[PDB]
């Protein structure tokens, strides 16, 4: 595990920049297959793996992983941060600096972050006796990112998108 | 477009944070399978995409998504400078302080961004006349991240990974 305090700072702002490349080629794969480049869009998807490589190496030698229920206890107190803290206080200041599509992004984040926190909790009390959560699908809204499980709601609460256009894995 | 110097600078957090989650959800979802637990890994798999979501939310928002051409030159900009000025500097300072997985994980990701920055070049010569690329497959090392379109050597020529380990998009 890296434990001098540069390196330490360095790896952190690799993972960081990895995991945004990572993004960006998700989100230009999307882009591609849509303007008629599904070769280009391949290519993308192909790459954003070898950014997940390359920050899985990076956390990794940073000891962050562990076991899954301290892993879903990561996830805890990440989206806690982002429901108590983060969002509320960037969705407020996008209101008060007027700027409409910040508003609206940070309340489709923060709504879905409030589900993400209890989901987690509830997978980490069978975690930790040791058992797998009971849950066959799980439904993602792909305008706002509202989630459910195993039933999309008749429509989302968040945008109004139908249960029709949930993305659904199972 | 977001255009308020603090909210835009909300935004860029939030995206890079919303990147990170993803990144973690999918690390978690890849170590809960290997542990016994695969519901649980569908659950940070189907959140990863929520993420997604909220991060294409963000990055649209800011105004950073556009054409392929322009998302392969943000590529291009990106690998470029992970190979010319980041990673040459993190793996020099992680080699000066004796850190030797991180000259490791630093060491395996230029390698890489080397390939993906000629890759992207390659690809935005044929989007700027409005034709794909013309490939079957893409190779990704998963231990290193090494990339090869169509052909692939039989072993990583960067960690030495049997080609039959290499992760397959086609
Ligand atoms: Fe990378
Ligand atoms: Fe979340
Ligand atoms: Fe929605
Ligand atoms: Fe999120
Ligand atoms: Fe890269
Ligand atoms: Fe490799």
């Amino acid at each position: 595990v890296v434990k001098r305090t540069m390196t330490k700072k360095f790896l952190e702002e690799a993972f960081a920049g990895e995991s945004m490349a990572h993004m960006r080629y998700l989100i230009f794969a999307e882009k591609a297959e849509q303007e008629g480049f599904p070769n280009i869009a391949k290519l993308f998807r192909a790459i954003a793996y070898a950014e997940f490589v390359h920050a899985k190496n990076h956390f990794i030698a940073l000891g962050k992983l562990g076991k899954t229920p301290e892993n879903l206890q990561m996830g805890i107190e990440g989206e806690t941060f982002e429901v108590e803290e983060m969002y509320p206080v960037y969705n407020k200041a996008a209101e008060f600096q007027g700027e409409k599509e910040a508003v609206r992004t940070t309340h489709y984040a923060l709504e879905a972050e409030k589900i993400h926190a209890e989901l987690y909790r509830k997978a980490k009390e069978k975690a930790e006796k040791g058992e797998d959560i009971e849950i066959k699908k799980v439904y993602i809204c792909p305008i706002c990112g509202y989630t459910a499980v195993d039933e999309a709601p008749e429509y989302c609460p968040v945008c109004g998108a139908p249960k029709e256009k949930f993305v659904v894995f199972e």
